[PDB]
């Protein structure tokens, strides 16, 4: 199933994320504070959206064709860049709020993040080689702005808060160092970059990634006393 | 010895490097054969380099102190980066004269080199906390464009010579791409970067790989058959 057995990693993802998300539904059944309330949308939503693409990969909507111009062809699960539009917004937004980051401050990151994942997108679609890397290395370089305000601006703003929510603070925060660095790597070593491994190992590095930074970033959120519960 | 120790490590890497020099003049002295004279003086010049940046740096003359943006002072070994801009160059000018690469080839090669190097330099000088690591990123991204190029174009240039040559040169290949990738994570875990190690630690690592790195590439490259001819 897929081009060459990744169907089995987009399954699991879907399953993945759809257990998460139900999962994540259940535990807010009970809640009626609106700040708590608010971390349960966002927390819902980003297994939700990745649920859907995982699907539609699965069943192959989500899959289109790249000719380079040194004749190579590219398959190309564009709705991977759809999710992560969408995703990691929503997973910046979480941090955000349980950081007590400013509407500015959030925004700010929201848009350098939004310039990474599109700067990824467009080194996706390019057919010209050497363009394909440039736009790879400056969305690279646009995450590591990123992670320096997520360390910095964020790490700012939760300083006045008590030792167990800075605590929740450092571990998301260190969920997000960890496995996002490693996604232009999968792109490195996969078939967009220099095809290292093949569509298989691709998609399961991808789909680790994926269940770590948005389920296991979840539970750890949602379980904290930070969000008061 | 040195800021906490690390002395130790200073003098083993001038001792390591010193003898290293020595053995390649002592094996040098029987040789007349022109090409295999050039292998001869370009792999003496690298432990060289290295002892006299060891030496100086074990007497403290490579040492200076940075002033970070966030009042947080490094100690800096400036010496090691003189050292890799000539060493690296000889490194891959001995691997190009191995493979058969033409002088264009190996020239595009100490280019990326170069800048890989002088890149480190400044991430490693900034007082700017964000430039240092974007810095250290755009390093990182020309080390892999460089670890690519060799296996892809060095690889090439040799795929035309006998199986004994072609076995020496993976052999070095392999050694620069194991050893030349752990230099970005030496830099990135201690005292330059994240510092989750101290000075101590991170010497040693840089004298291991040095040594590997240099005396004991010399030590597979000149022995080998390859060069006799
Ligand atoms: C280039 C040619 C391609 C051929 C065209 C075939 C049509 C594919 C359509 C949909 C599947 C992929 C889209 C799924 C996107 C991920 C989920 C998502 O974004 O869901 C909506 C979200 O909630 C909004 O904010
Ligand atoms: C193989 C292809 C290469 C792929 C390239 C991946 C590079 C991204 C990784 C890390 C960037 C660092 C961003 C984190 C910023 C650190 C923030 C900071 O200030 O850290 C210091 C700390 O305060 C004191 O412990
Ligand atoms: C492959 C190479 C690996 C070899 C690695 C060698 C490690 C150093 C060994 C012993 C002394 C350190 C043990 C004590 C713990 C460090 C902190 C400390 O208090 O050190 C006291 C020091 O001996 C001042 O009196
Ligand atoms: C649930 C999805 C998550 C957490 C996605 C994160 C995605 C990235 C950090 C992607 C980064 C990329 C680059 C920095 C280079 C170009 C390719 C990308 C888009 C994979
Ligand atoms: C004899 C010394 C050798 C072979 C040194 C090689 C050095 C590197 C490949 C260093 C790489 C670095 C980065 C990729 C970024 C951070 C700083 C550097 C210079 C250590």
């Amino acid at each position: 199933l897929g081009v060459e057995g990744e169907g089995i990693w987009l399954a699991l993802g879907t399953i993945g994320m759809l257990l998460g998300m139900l999962y994540f539904i259940a535990d807010g059944l009970d809640v009626q504070d609106p700040r708590q309330k608010e971390f349960y949308v966002i927390t819902i939503l980003i297994p939700a959206i990745a649920a859907a693409s995982y699907l539609s990969m699965f069943f192959g909507f989500g899959l289109t064709e790249v000719s380079l111009a040194n004749g190579r062809v590219v398959d190309v699960y564009w709705a991977r860049y759809a999710d992560f539009l969408f995703t990691t917004p929503l997973l910046l937004l979480d941090i955000g709020l349980l950081a007590g980051a400013s509407q500015r401050d959030i925004g700010a990151l929201v848009g350098i993040d939004a310039f990474m994942i599109v700067t990824g997108l467009v080194a996706t679609l390019t057919k010209v080689v050497v363009a394909r890397y440039a736009f790879w290395t400056i969305s690279t370089i646009s995450m590591v702005f990123l992670l320096y305000y997520l360390v910095a601006v964020f790490g700012e703003a939760v300083s006045d808060a008590d030792e167990d929510t800075r605590s929740t603070f450092n571990a998301l925060r260190n969920i997000i160092l960890v496995t996002w660095a490693i996604y232009p790597v999968a792109w490195l070593v996969g078939t967009e970059g220099l095809a290292l491994t093949g569509l298989y190992g691709e998609t399961l590095l991808f789909m680790v990634l994926d269940l770590v930074a948005k389920v296991g970033f979840g539970f750890i959120l949602l379980r904290s006393r930070a969000i008061m519960g």
